[PDB]
């Protein structure tokens, strides 16, 4: 998932 501020799980 991308979260704001990257790519993260899943």
């Amino acid at each position: 998932t991308y979260r704001v501020x990257t790519w993260e799980t899943x």
